[PDB]
């Protein structure tokens, strides 16, 4: 087989590239390694900016999001007894962010692809990239038990942290920066009324907690944890009792608990590759880089890297520009660092560092203390949060 | 003898709360361990922020500083090829800062107070606080040989961080917070034109470098230096040298080199005692707290301290209400932290640090870049820079 642009990876940053180049005229196959519910299966992210909420409404794909999301105006920050809340949108002037599930995202994503008829090839085993840096490269795979190949002319590695793609880039070409956190969150999802109309991010003694929702009857809480707790350590009861331990009085006599539905322990890290890219390759989302859940940019940055991509794969396509592909490293890599910047920051006030001395919690209690109290300070959390601009 | 406020140390801080005291009729009497010549050989700070310049002229000693001081209304910061300038004035909001050597400042009191008449104590060996608790505290000193006693109903101690004061507080009342970094600033003074109208602060590969002034016809320069470094291994040529390899290539064209006048090392290092006092002693300045000079804040919390102690001590002396001396810690600390907090930052944006990961250091150009480049960001920095309102 042969296509124009091969993607490696169903997950959303895969799908949305596929979707916005299908829909622009320009061919794709999709190689995933799991099956489509394996997939459907992960929860993650549910914080979308503005910027990736637009890029669904032009990859035609928004429909439902647009009636079952909701629109957030403010989120509140709880430390030291008191509740403090950002209003996002006269902050940032005028701009929201909206909560969606990623599982939904995907599940509109995988939708609009079948109804379209694109190529889409599910259990694709042993992916293999030849020739990156000649002008027909290719992909080999296996599908049942035949090793198949697929030419192409660009490769998408849509692949996420573990995939094939960063690993197929010789080692001496890609700068690596990465920083790994000494905890982790353990997520839980239940079917019951969230607690807050708007995320309620918890600095505590015992650690960080947070309270968000995926609907009026379902909501997704965490707590920070040490990075050698297992989950079944963990019983719902466990959970919840902890999760009230860090949470203001009025707001824990307010929570409505009940049994998970999923329960799962995701380690903190930040992660950047220098370039995103190599020949006919180009690397996107997680595949190239990794942040901290706290600022909730992990999805976002998928978007506007998947955004860059196919903007300038459309001028090398239809306008016959294919040099414009050459700044795609650029482009990405001044978002990436601010929005590392800022999940870095969010991580560093909010959450609980074993092995802190007196002066660091002053100074930790004290930078929410000043930005949570100047208008100057407000701002740069609403507008890094609600998301910079696309440039 | 007896007064009715005993200051220790005739720094700044000392000064300017005898001043004020005496000013309003409340008898200080001021105890120094050296003689003033000493005093007025420290150069020490160079920046006030408007608050300090409007104590000064409420304690009448404003004439040659209004005259010969420098009003600046923007600093630069250089760092990765570019020199980015923050205009002060608009982004705080029409506030300004002051440069005005603090030798002169110190001068300049040590002028009102003479003419005062009212009493000061240079040479006063053996400095001891007595009875701290009781109604009647009292301050025993030598003057040649002879042991006298001072008796008071108050101690101010305003003897810096080498003072007897903090030293006479039982450790078990005391909380203490400190941070030390390793490396120093690498001073120099010097008889020639400033290389800029404004004051630049440099981040550099080899570390941080600063470039202020005096006067039209006097500058003050200095280099970031390890800890290990010793002055005399730093002739002119070395410094001059050394300064303009930190610079922007057009700076360093532009500067008017010439012989020091003063040169020396100053250590960095952050440091806050809690609470500020004990019985009827009430700590000060340096004798309190210590900042990294990166923010300016030294000789700026200095005066902010003695300004809230000045007006306890008026309502508890005139208006008979010695309840309010209780809250003077509250007070103070709150302005403390927050000053603590943006030194800490200045200082860890500029500065090289030993042994830090490319992280990091993606990190640190980031941080520059985003609060450099952000309307909300600048402002951050301009409001803590000029100085937050007094409380
Ligand atoms: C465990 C985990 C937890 C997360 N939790 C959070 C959270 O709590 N909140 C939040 O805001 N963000 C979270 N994120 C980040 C957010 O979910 C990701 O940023 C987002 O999924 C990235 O999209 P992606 O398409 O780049 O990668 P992914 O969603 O990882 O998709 C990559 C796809 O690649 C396929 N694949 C992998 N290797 C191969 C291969 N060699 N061959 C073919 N296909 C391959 C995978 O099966 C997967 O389908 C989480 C990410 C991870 C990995
Ligand atoms: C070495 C040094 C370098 C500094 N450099 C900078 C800089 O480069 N830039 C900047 O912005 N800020 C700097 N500062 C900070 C700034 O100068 C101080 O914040 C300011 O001097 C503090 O005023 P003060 O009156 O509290 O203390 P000081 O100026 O230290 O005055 C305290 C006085 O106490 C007297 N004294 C001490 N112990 C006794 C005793 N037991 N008995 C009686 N009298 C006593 C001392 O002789 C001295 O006169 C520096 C401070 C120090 C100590
Ligand atoms: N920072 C955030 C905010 C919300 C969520 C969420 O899952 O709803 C998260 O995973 C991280
Ligand atoms: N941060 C600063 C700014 C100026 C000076 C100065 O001495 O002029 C300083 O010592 C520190």
């Amino acid at each position: 087989m042969k296509t124009q642009v091969a993607i490696i990876g169903a997950g959303p940053s895969g799908l949305l590239l596929g979707q916005l180049l299908h829909k622009a005229g320009i061919d794709n196959v999709i190689l995933e390694r799991q099956t489509p519910d394996y997939v459907l299966g992960r929860i993650r992210a549910g914080v979308l900016e503005q910027g990736m909420v637009d890029l669904l409404r032009e990859a035609g794909v928004d429909r439902r999001m647009a009636r079952d999301g909701l629109v957030h105006e403010g989120v509140e920050i709880a430390f030291a007894g008191q509740r403090r809340r950002i209003d996002l949108k006269r902050l940032s002037g005028g701009k929201t962010v909206t909560v969606y599930g990623q599982t939904e995202v995907t599940r509109d994503l995988m939708e609009a692809r079948e109804a379209s008829g694109a190529t889409t090839v599910y259990q694709a085993a042993e992916v293999r990239l030849h020739d990156l840096q000649g002008e027909r490269p290719y992909v080999t795979f296996e599908r049942d038990g035949e090793r198949l190949r697929l030419d192409c002319d660009y490769i998408a590695g849509c692949d996420g942290f573990h995939g094939i793609s960063r690993q197929s880039i010789p080692a001496e070409r890609l700068k690596v920066f990465e920083r790994v956190y000494p905890f982790g969150w353990l997520g839980l999802l239940a079917d019951t009324p969230p607690v807050s109309h708007e995320l309620i991010y918890a600095n505590h003694p015992r650690g960080f907690a947070l309270c968000s929702q995926r609907s009026a009857t379902r909501s997704r809480y965490y707590v920070q944890v040490p990075l050698t707790e297992k989950v079944e350590d963990w019983s719902d009861e466990r959970f919840w009792t902890e999760l009230k331990a860090r949470l203001p009085a009025e707001v824990a006599e307010k929570l409505v608990t009940g049994p998970s539905l999923e329960k799962s322990i995701a380690p903190l890290r930040s992660f950047v590759v220098e370039p995103m890219q190599h020949g006919r390759l180009f690397l996107a989302g997680d595949a190239a880089h990794i942040v901290p859940p706290t600022g909730a940019k992990g999805l976002n940055l998928a978007a506007s890297d998947v955004s860059t991509l196919y903007r300038l794969l459309l001028k090398a396509y239809r306008e016959g520009r294919g040099e414009l592909l050459e700044r795609y490293s650029a482009i990405c890599l001044r978002r990436i660092w601010k929005a590392e910047r800022f999940s870095w920051w969010m991580t560093s006030v909010l959450h609980r560092f074993p092995d802190t001395d007196a002066f660091s919690q002053r100074i930790q209690q004290t930078e929410l203390e000043y930005y949570l109290g100047s208008e100057a300070g407000l701002a740069t959390i609403a507008e890094n949060y609600v998301g910079l601009p696309y440039e």
